[PDB]
């Protein structure tokens, strides 16, 4: 009775081969990412973005940089908050282990802060984390963390559990 459940479920009913359902699995887990994201910035009342470039945050914190004599790199952090001294990266993960975690923190740590650093922005990348079983959060960037002690959010990871189980069931061989 959700357009995602029944998208994703009329597709594991289809598939066929594991080479496919492979990218079944990678769509839930960038789903159960967007809607820990959601909820995140619902909980939060920052607004909700996902995937955007580089280029277009420096522009909006920055619109007068004279952007063609920076090498940007090309990546999408899932959202950023502006205060006016800070631009605080954002990233959702959801998993039970953190090793996603520090792989994306290192790849935003030298693609984004160089750049920034010669713009002259005050940045800092900011991961939070869901673990999906046990529902507790886990934030990295300390100006993150004091901006926000209070992680309010209200998940459910249901719908995301019994769609990659349905997955399993159907390739347990
Ligand atoms: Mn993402």
């Amino acid at each position: 009775e959700d357009p995602m459940y029944e998208q994703f479920l009329q597709r594991i009913q289809a598939v066929r081969t594991a080479t496919v359902a492979k990218d079944i699995s990678a769509d839930i887990l960038e789903a159960r990412a967007d809607y820990f994201g959601r909820e995140l910035c619902r909980a939060l009342d920052i607004e909700y973005r996902n995937n955007v470039l580089l280029d277009e945050i420096i522009l909006d914190v920055y619109p007068g940089v004279n952007l063609m004599e920076y090498n940007v790199p090309h990546v999408t952090p899932d959202n950023y908050i502006w205060t006016g001294d800070m631009l605080l990266i954002l990233d959702y993960k959801v998993s039970v282990g953190h090793d996603s975690t520090e792989v994306t923190y290192k790849k935003y740590t030298t693609l984004i802060l160089p750049v920034m650093q010669e713009i002259g922005i005050n940045t800092e990348i900011c991961i939070i984390r869901a673990n999906p079983v046990t529902n507790q959060i886990s934030i990295v960037g300390e100006q993150f963390k004091r901006l926000f002690p209070t992680i309010p959010v209200e998940l459910n990871f249901a719908r995301f559990f019994e769609l990659r189980k349905m997955l399993l069931d159907k390739f347990a061989d």
